[PDB]
Formats: C-alpha cells, sequence, structure tokens
C-alpha cells in the first residue's frame, strides 16, 4: 500500500476485481464510452473530425472509431494495473492531460465528461456486479485519476 493512492487496501482489492471483470471487452467499453460521450454531449464528436456525418452502427466498425475507442479506454486499464506503482500511474495521467493541450476546440473541463461514460459503460457492463460498493470506490478512483489527468494538462 501508499497513501498517496487513494483507496484502502481493501478497496483497492474491490477495484482491481470489478476491474478484471469489466476488462474483458475493453475495445467495446472504450466505443460504449465515446457513444455516450456524443449522446451527453453532441459538440464533442465535433472534436473528432473523422466521424463527422456517421452514425454510431457506422462507428462500430470503423478503423478510426476503433482507433478512439481503444485510446479512451486504455490509459484507465492501464492505471487500475499500475495501481501499486503510483509514480508511474502519476507519469502515465499527467502524460494524458498533456496530450489534449493542442487537441483543436479542447478544453481542460471537458475532462469530467468522460467520467460519466466510463461510468455508463461499468453500470451496463457489470449490471448486477456494480453495487453500491463499487459506485462508491469507482466514483473516488475515477475523480482522482481526472485530477492527475487535469494536472498534465496544466503543465
Ligand atoms: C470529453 C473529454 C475528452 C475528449 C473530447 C477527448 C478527445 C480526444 C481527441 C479529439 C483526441 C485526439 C484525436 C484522437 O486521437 O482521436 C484525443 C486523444 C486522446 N485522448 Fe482524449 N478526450 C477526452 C478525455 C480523455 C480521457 C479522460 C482520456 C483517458 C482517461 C483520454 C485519452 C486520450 C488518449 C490516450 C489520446 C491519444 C493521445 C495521443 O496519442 O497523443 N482522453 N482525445
Amino acid at each position: 500500500s501508499d497513501p498517496r493512492f487513494p483507496l484502502t487496501a481493501r478497496d483497492k482489492f474491490s477495484l482491481v476485481k470489478s476491474w478484471k471483470t469489466f476488462s474483458r471487452n475493453l475495445e467495446s467499453a472504450g466505443k460504449e464510452m465515446l457513444l455516450k460521450l456524443f449522446i451527453e454531449h453532441p459538440d464533442m464528436k465535433d472534436l473528432f473530425p473523422k466521424f463527422k456525418a456517421k452514425t454510431p452502427d457506422q462507428l462500430r466498425n470503423d478503423e478510426s472509431f476503433e482507433e478512439a475507442a481503444l485510446a479512451h479506454i486504455t490509459p484507465y486499464d492501464q492505471a487500475v494495473q499500475d495501481s501499486d506503482n503510483v509514480d508511474i500511474l502519476l507519469t502515465n495521467l499527467k502524460r494524458v492531460g498533456r496530450q489534449h493541450k493542442t487537441v483543436p476546440g479542447f478544453q481542460e473541463s471537458y475532462f469530467e465528461r468522460m467520467e460519466k461514460c466510463l461510468v455508463f459503460a461499468l453500470q451496463t457492463t457489470l449490471a448486477d456486479a456494480y453495487t453500491e460498493n463499487m459506485e462508491r470506490i469507482y466514483k473516488i478512483w475515477i475523480s482522482w485519476t481526472t485530477e492527475k489527468i487535469r494536472e498534465g494538462f496544466r503543465e
């Protein structure tokens, strides 16, 4: 255990076990997240010009969409993998933030929008396994990751 990491040892184990289940179909989860983002905030689709005028069905098999979906889920999965190496976890999350600095139209306030989308994918995929306890833990951990991503953006 490392006190820089937000979760207690018990909560960290709950995260790792739950995520192991969720991670079975990571690319699908990423696709779900981006499609949810575009529902909640249609103007976010405009930040990805390669997707213009394409329906969710046309996107699901699209190569550029597959790439973007993987880019949006991968750092969360890499973060869980690195739960016991905070120094590396911090390097990786701050890099994600730094990578949005020059995205046209991007604002720091947008990172938090991805949180609800990840939560949506977690709820939908885990179904009854998304317990009240897991909801609590995911809210803490997802919030903490966003803060680190934002730090990287502000560097
Ligand atoms: C709603 C907020 C966000 C929007 C609108 C957004 C949009 C984008 C766009 C347009 C790009 C560059 C084009 C592309 O690769 O498709 C990008 C890159 C990326 N985003 Fe996001 N992003 C958001 C938040 C996040 C979050 C929360 C993560 C991970 C936790 C993430 C991970 C990445 C990664 C890994 C890249 C690739 C960076 C690179 O290869 O240089 N993004 N994002």
